[PDB]
């Protein structure tokens, strides 16, 4: 009875696989369809009622991965598939051997590790992937600061009878961390020991953001004299402008500034000075933009942290002050969420932001943000199959 | 390059599928292997680094399912696949339409719901499975009371430098719920509004526990006079003894008692009296077993809540007092965790128990529990491919 379903889902896996393996790098659409039919097959093998237990498996799995990562198990275990006993892991990390053995049961049956024998474990490339720069920056911060709040979205909205009371300073993050009134950045930066971990997470770029989407060379060159300036607003580490300076070196003596809050500027200031970009301490919620007439004010993965009102309009207004009507442009670089057919990649980013009062925006959402701030849309720049686009704006 | 891996994993999916579809109900081993190779295929399609993002997807997915379930979306949406708009769902549940739309992005791309159109959604059998009696009893309680603590296992053990400080009254549950000193049952039963939800979760039996594992007819019949008595200790709802009375009706006027704490006895007392079983208020940590010489003292899914010491030995000692040396036997009915090759089903149950100071036990773990309490093992009853067994004990 269930055998008939398994057989059909297997057929559709084989069909999507053959399609994927003979498309050309339609490759991304054939890849998502293959992934979707492969996931259907897992669910069909489990059946509806046992598959509803997957949430409880996923929770302990995440909990174990996070504990194993923070306790040094990933670092202690030998890379390349050589095996190691629970005793030796426990001896070198300090993690209780009894706990460790119980935790490994979540990450070996399918989990990214491999059970070589009784109390004997090995890395695979799926577990070593957590030691990689983007994962190692993103996963610890998410797991220590964001997963908790995300699970409490239900409790936050229950307090308001499932109405939207979420703000930037009153949200599942402030509930979980008991910091009502503090935005997420304020609370994290309060403890300087968090700044290095948090700035590294802001630098994580798993999707490898496409920076050649916009023509920086053509527009930055035509800027004469003082106009020839780019402001990376909340540019954090500066890698955004490093890419731009690497996409347009047919240049003049251009001014490249990266602005951010004081702790972030302090963490990166020397590395940034060293590549000829100047760091600036700036708060786009407390101050007007302190650089006038610049050719471009650039915003990458900043506006997904703030609702249209009040903060969204206040950022745009604070940099509206410094702009030239016909020589300055605002560039908003962020995910553009489709109105249909969004992926789990849209969903985990949007819903994690829901916890701190942010949101990933649709095209129509960007339209309101511009309208509400009295700006005209020059052009949306998107290279389809790219999640991000660049909203190019101007004073109208 | 990655195409070669996909192709091999597809081959192994097709191979395990053909094996599964021609085994006989080796069916369970062929079923787990098919599931494992199907899951490998998903991971291989994603690649190591993108698959490490699966924890963040799994977290928002669980968070959305829980919010959608608690807010009435599952109940409001039409069963059978008919579609419904975000507007109509919001109108009938009170859940903010904007939130709802963002939450549905976690549960339609693969999640159990179906995106029929823009802001248009339908049940599938995988989402309706959450309305089923076992899921509907288990998932809300887990999600409201247990998921939070599980994610804080890392924070609890960090406090002790990854040493095992977990007890029944000092654990990730007491940390998350800020109730140091209270065991999980004490804290939940404190609020009577939790008793009905919690007792229904204790009744959830997704795996459908095999009760014909032990020969109740043969042993209960030979008990003459006062010996002919079964005590379902922490029997809660009573379904355990309903099964036993349905596996052995070639009986005398046997005494069937279900013991449990006062709130649980109050919730079920009338239903239990109605089927000829007598409810008894009893606390196996504060009192000695108040029924003497009974043929069997039966413990189903109770000892996985308590460590060997102190509570494990104290339960056994408190019922040791009431036993007859050669006419009474203790039956421990619980999961038996293999020393190798455990599944995600072992792991989610064991690690969820870790949060409250419980644990699922191996065969060798049961041996210590018996030894430490001065008991001899008569026989382990296990029907392989059954996760549970029955540890039969006697005073030696
Ligand atoms: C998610 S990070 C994005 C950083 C960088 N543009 C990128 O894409 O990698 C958001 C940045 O905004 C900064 N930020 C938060 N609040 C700010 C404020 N009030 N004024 C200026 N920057 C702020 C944070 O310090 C952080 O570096
Ligand atoms: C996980 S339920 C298992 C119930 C039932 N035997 C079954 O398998 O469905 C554990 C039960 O132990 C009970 N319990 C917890 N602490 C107890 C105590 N100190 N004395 C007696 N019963 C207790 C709870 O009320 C709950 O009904």
């Amino acid at each position: 009875a269930q055998k008939i379903a398994v057989q059909k889902d297997v057929d559709e896996v084989v069909a999507a696989a053959q399609r994927f393996l003979h498309g050309s790098g339609t490759s991304d659409e054939a890849k998502v369809d293959l992934q979707k039919k492969a996931s259907n097959l897992v669910q069909t093998i489990r059946g509806p009622i046992p598959a509803a237990l997957s949430s409880m498996e996923d929770i302990v799995k995440v909990a174990s991965l996070r504990t194993l990562f923070e306790a040094g198990v990933f670092h202690a275990m030998p890379k390349g598939g050589a095996s190691m006993t629970a005793s030796e892991i426990s001896a070198q990390t300090g993690l209780d051997k009894g706990i460790l053995i119980r935790l490994m049961r979540a990450v070996t049956p399918l989990g990214p590790f491999h059970e070589v024998g009784e109390e004997e474990y090995a890395h695979t490339p799926f577990s070593e992937a957590y030691l990689t720069a983007d994962i190692a920056g993103c996963f610890p911060v998410m797991s220590n600061f964001i997963f908790g709040p995300v699970l409490q979205i239900c409790d936050f909205l229950r307090q308001n009878n499932w109405k939207d009371a979420i703000t930037t300073r009153n949200n599942p993050f402030t509930l979980a961390h008991n910091c009502p009134g503090e935005t997420m950045f304020e609370h994290l930066y309060k403890n300087s020991k968090n700044v290095a971990p948090v700035t590294k997470a802001e630098a994580a770029d798993v999707d490898q953001i496409a920076m050649d989407l916009y023509p920086w060379e053509e527009r930055l060159s035509d800027a004469k004299g003082s106009n020839a300036t780019l402001v990376d607003i909340a540019g954090s580490h500066g890698n955004g402008t490093r890419a731009i300076m690497a996409l347009a070196p047919k240049l003049n003596g251009c001014r490249f500034i990266v602005q951010d809050l004081e702790p972030v500027i302090g963490e990166h200031s020397q590395a940034l000075r060293a590549e000829g970009i100047e760091p600036q301490v700036y708060d786009f919620l407390k101050q007007e933009q302190p650089v006038h007439g610049a050719s471009i004010y650039y915003f990458r993965r900043v506006f997904h942290d703030w609702p249209d009102l009040p903060e969204g309009k206040k950022i745009l207004d604070n940099t509206r002050a410094a702009m030239s009507r016909e020589h300055s442009r605002i560039l908003i670089h962020d995910i553009i969420v489709p109105e249909i057919g969004a992926t789990m990649s849209h969903a985990w980013q949007d819903l994690s932001l829901m916890a701190i009062g942010g949101m990933e925006r649709t095209e129509k959402d960007f339209a309101r943000l511009l309208d509400i701030a009295g700006l005209a849309l020059v052009k949306v720049w998107r290279k389809p199959g790219d999640m991000m686009g660049i909203i190019e704006a101007r004073l109208k």
